[PDB]
């Protein structure tokens, strides 16, 4: 799957903000526009350790941004379920999305 992170106009949005993948299918998040963004998965209170580890590995560090230099990031989630992700700098600006893994 592919997700666009941001746009050329400066909106704090993922495009699309909902995607469905098959287990093992990578999601490639690629920056669009000049505004830096990142992507980090929410880890539910509740999630088993294996799922928490998957989600951490599928997340950028909060000290990391996509740029024209490093334009993309690839996330792989094996556990079927629905997951929410967000952008660290624009988290409060409601820059978020969902991933369903079949
Ligand atoms: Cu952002």
């Amino acid at each position: 799957a592919k997700v666009e992170v941001g746009d050329e106009v400066g909106n704090f949005k993922f495009y699309p903000d909902s995607i469905t993948v098959s287990a093992g299918e990578a999601v490639e998040f690629t920056l669009v526009g000049e505004t830096p963004h990142n992507i980090v998965f929410d880890i539910p209170a509740g999630a088993p350790g294996t799922v928490a580890s998957e989600l951490k590995a599928a997340s950028m560090d909060e000290n990391d941004l996509l740029s024209e230099d490093e334009p993309s990031f690839k996330a792989k989630v094996s556990t079927p379920g629905t997951y929410t992700f967000y952008c660290t700098p624009h988290k409060s600006a409601n820059m978020k999305g969902t991933l369903t893994v079949k």
